[PDB]
């Protein structure tokens, strides 16, 4: 059985699974969902929680009245499920005045509203149990060269994320922040486009200990880059708070296809990598499911990506765990990598003359590396070909 | 007349106008070029000054006393010419011993040469007086996903790079560092993709002063990438402490165009960028001269960089100089972006009734950006249609 | 004044200045405009006319007399304006019942209704003077391998478009039909994705000459390929009967940006290609002004395509009358690739020792293709640098 | 043991398991193997037969007598192990004679040259027994916009593959030709791009009955192209003459990879069509033993290609005979998109009320495609979780 238990840690957002269908050529095809009915059917599913947009709870020009009641309707959905909210975000990006920008936008009153309208459920997320508050800048950047000042766009973002951990900090909330990086769609070009490119900009930051990386599977992917050596940066820095998974078929539009479809091998390392490194944080699934499907269809894709991680936990585990994985691995010198490669210090390694004159070079590249059979291993467990 | 003169600080490398036209299906269709040659020819074309690898220079397995020959026999050209040497770099790539890698290679022996080989011509730039090493990890990278752990081969560069630096400071010797990031080819995936991935490794350095980053153009558009928006990221660090410019045609092979072609309105953008900036190191051209070409087409190649990049400063001076183009930006509110959002502080801000319940976010979502109006200023003043 | 008149023959969609701003991740930025609106205001712009799709002009669900309307208003409008209607097309993407495909509908009843609105709106083309027929697959695709049998569906691309064919024979109408490839989005790949795969498909038709293609620029820079060679393949064989000119900054979504962005160098290319063709039929932009627009910038836009598309034709013909260019390409011997290779014959070839024997390899691999300065010549003759 | 037997057609390139490693940054890592050698060792892989290029069995520049002695070792190898050899090609590409081109060179006389270079090679592989003779293009287009008018070296590759089915015509050859695409490297961009281009270039040929296709999974894979859908529309036109299969890990530089690694689902999806179709011809991997291994794992390589197809043959014949996917593919409607669109005829159509008047648009968008549970079932069948 790969069946998902609120042990594995799997969410989902209000607005995956709530996709309506409505693409740039096309019009909705799905009713609108409840956010107290997706928390309900999720449940069912093997969900630990669900994750938010405010305007995906709380409608946009909604009194305060019905603010309160939104949210008492969605509170009794969690505690009768047993649901958790791990993460919440802002919609910044849906209003045509946030069409230039939110936190970049050249005019500053646009700049202004939109911190009141993440502060406000910044405050939200902490009454919920949320520990972090993902940021996607999604319309923070240009079509055109002369439209936005990078330099002096990238003071505005430190000033609005400042800002907001000075917020976080003066409350006393247990949050940290996440950016969720995308390279393009819907603008032309996005600022901070990579998981590296936000990882630069939180240590610009005045406490970047409370800022960090949501990277997500397609929004790399769509650069051309390798998802599982973001997520080894972001980790080797301490930066992963937060993981959101998908399927990208290549450099095109956000697809936002479930986990596991897209580049399949690729999701085998991703899960090789989080669960090498331990990772004990929600794992989120921002998918959209197709246009051309129903409800029926929407939970069917809503349990392939349960079901795909958990297959891909159990070939993965049992690549590490085989004896020949193991050999090959010590065959192609992984062990040797993590040896340091001066411990003897620079003024040692400079005595070293095994590591110039006396070297042969000739049969060190002679060694071939063994990298093929252990790929073949990887497949094969994969396959379940073993 | 666009013509070079040593103040437009011009500098090639020796492997540019050197390249001999073997590609990946093809041999060499051009002899192999003298380095003293090429500071010669060169120079009488304009440029300020020449670039080298190690292996450029000094051919491999040169005795001692070959090596410091080769080195008498090309300073004796860069003095009889004037010519500089601002950079330096090592082919840590061509020989087969750097197949898996040089400075993160499973093997140990391989990292501790690839540290005594770059040690070896750190010294001989700084004799020359270049003020900047380029690190291109070239070769840092896998073409399977259980071949190379990030995580450990991020601790075996950040090892290597703050041995290098411990040697750098110990000399006293007045250089800085500057890592190439590339994507892909010569590996399937590199270690430090972008800019900004080597912007953050840099901030987990020992001595994130010391190091720096060397974009290029095409590096970036491999990946799909803004690279105006890199060179602006990294201008906001402080850690553009060199750049390569060419040219690239899409996602594809590395091209190694002149500059100019390709994007040529990208080009535009980063000559407006860096000049603005007031940017004042070696504008290196990293350019490889179609192997289609002979010697008179490799220097008609070479001059095309500097006429074309001599041309764009005209164009996007008389650009930013128009009172027209000045009335745009204003219509853009580009002067409004750095305007600080909240000079006043989070508690005015959060006082702030015009910033959320009095803020008319319809009228504020019916202004236009006259984003478009300005584009065309810039297109018309590029084209010289004005 | 570069400035627009009719006899340009550029045309635009009513859905291209009317485009709204709705994108995938945004809601509409602009308000719906007037068919008449649209032909009067690019009547004095200089157009020689517009395009359109069905529900373009007719909305969805009119009734007979609704729509004999709306069409007698517009056309009134046409014969005040002097603008005329050069093509017409249906929409086939953006009602939900279009989700898995129009023609290629997994559902037949699907498709036989696809072909009747389609046939609806072809007599509408005949009455309105419309030449050319477009047809744009953009439903045509899949996400899943198993959702479509491409063999299959391409026998019902064939029969609809054979269908098609008998209508337009038997009601004697001066139509002709042409496709639009476009590789991804609204699916994840369309079926046809390239100018070449219908240049293909057309050739498998039962009436072959009354289809060709309607190449877009950034449709075929969506998959990283040349827009000049592909209309170079479309001249060649005879079936480029209409052009759709925008504007794309490489493999992501389809931008639709006004023609002259993205990359400059290949609209110089199409330009001249064009004029040296004889291209006499529309120049149709099908852009979408940016949603950081107003009204003001959305005629700015289609002002900003013709402008540039005219700089252009000055450009290109200065470069290919330029006497220095003239004598670049005789150099560059694309003279000699006017002269046929075996004008002699096999018989006469396979007896000729001086093309193989007696053929001096070294000496022509030798001889350089002075490539490089004739580039340079046509980047200063688009820079306005000669 | 999926293990590979002569009757499953597993054929290989000489130049592919010989490759040794020089890319365009690095050194030969491997030595040159004997035809001999590479021979002997893939028969005891399981492997049908080997192919080649001209210069892969004679050296360049060869006198007569050497040709022969070189061919009748080659023969009798294969007359010892049973292997055959399916199809030939001719290496246009690597001399610096075929920098601009071959057949579509700017000068004529290497454009006779390779017409005599091929025609040479074309009787060797009569004599052998291929019945395949493939071309590939690598070297057919330009960097540059001016360098080559397509328009015109269309007509050069017209007239050269129409003398080259004339030679063969006349000779009485059992040989057809198929053309490799490939959209980009070693030139900018490379004439007849894509699977689609060529189908139609074919069309326009003399006799368009000896020419089909030989598509490499890779070379769609560098244009973001999907390998199934092209490879249906080449077996929809008749016109898969020959298959290449490789991997490749999205749009960049060819990278050749084992079959099966890049993307798995596409594999999966390539051996159902082509399973499914009753393609009985070669199975040929195109693929580079990366230069990190040795020629252990070069074999080791060779043998995972094979291994690699036949787990995905045991899932695919499994995925399609299940009757739970037989099911859901009936749900899909996947057996009503084999069902004619109008059987009944245009008349008949164009009376129908059902078909517009009468249709219930809203009924036919509200009912789902089923899409996701069958490519969840085709996810479970790939990796043995069904
Ligand atoms: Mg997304
Ligand atoms: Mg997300
Ligand atoms: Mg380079
Ligand atoms: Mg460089
Ligand atoms: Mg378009
Ligand atoms: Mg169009
Ligand atoms: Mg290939
Ligand atoms: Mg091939």
């Amino acid at each position: 059985n790969y069946q998902p238990t609120p042990e594995d840690r799997f969410t989902f957002g209000l607005w995956t699974v709530g996709w309506q269908g409505r693409d740039p050529f096309g019009d909705a095809t799905r009713r609108a969902l409840d956010p107290v009915e997706t928390v309900q059917r999720l449940a069912g599913l093997g969900a630990h929680g669900v994750t938010f947009h405010d305007d995906d709870l709380i409608p946009f020009g909604s009194s305060d009245t019905e603010r309160e009641s939104h949210i008492k309707r969605f509170r009794q959905a969690l505690d009768a499920t047993g649901m958790a909210v791990p993460m919440a975000t802002t919609n910044l990006f849906t209003h045509p005045v946030f069409k230039d920008g939110a936190f970049t936008a050249n005019d500053r009153d646009v700049r202004r509203y939109a911190l009141r309208k993440t502060i406000r459920n910044i405050d939200l997320a902490a009454e919920l149990g949320a520990k972090t508050y993902v940021a996607w800048g999604g319309r923070e950047g240009a079509e055109s060269g002369a439209a936005k000042d990078v330099r002096v766009a990238l003071d505005r973002m430190k000033e609005a994320f400042d800002l907001l951990g000075e917020y976080v900090t003066a409350q006393g909330y247990d949050l940290r922040f996440a950016i969720e990086p995308k390279p393009n769609e819907p603008r032309g070009d996005i600022l901070l486009p990579t998981v590296g490119h936000a990882l630069a900009f939180i240590e610009r930051l005045e406490r970047p200990e409370l800022y960090g990386v949501n990277p997500e599977v397609g929004h790399e992917q769509m650069a051309g880059l390798n998802f599982p050596h973001g997520i080894a940066q972001a980790l080797w820095a301490g930066k992963l708070f937060h993981i959101d998974l998908n399927g990208q078929s290549g450099i095109k539009y956000d697809q936002d296809l479930r986990f596991g479809a897209g580049d399949l091998r690729a999701a085998f390392w991703l899960v090789d990598l989080l669960e090498s490194a331990g990772y004990e944080g929600p794992k989120h699934f921002d998918f959209k499911p197709p246009r051309t499907e129903d409800l029926d269809g929407v939970w069917a894709s809503a349990a392939g990506c349960m079901r795909n991680y958990l297959i891909l936990k159990e070939r993965t585990a049992a690549f590490r765990a085989d004896p020949e994985v193991q050999e090959a691995l010590r065959a192609a010198r992984l062990d040797e990598l993590a040896q340091p490669t001066a411990g003897d210090g620079l003024t040692a390694l400079l005595a070293d003359r095994t590591a110039f004159e006396d070297f042969d070079v000739e049969a060190a590249a002679a060694r071939g590396m063994a990298f093929e059979q252990l790929d073949q291993l990887a497949m094969d467990h994969l396959l379940g070909a073993r």
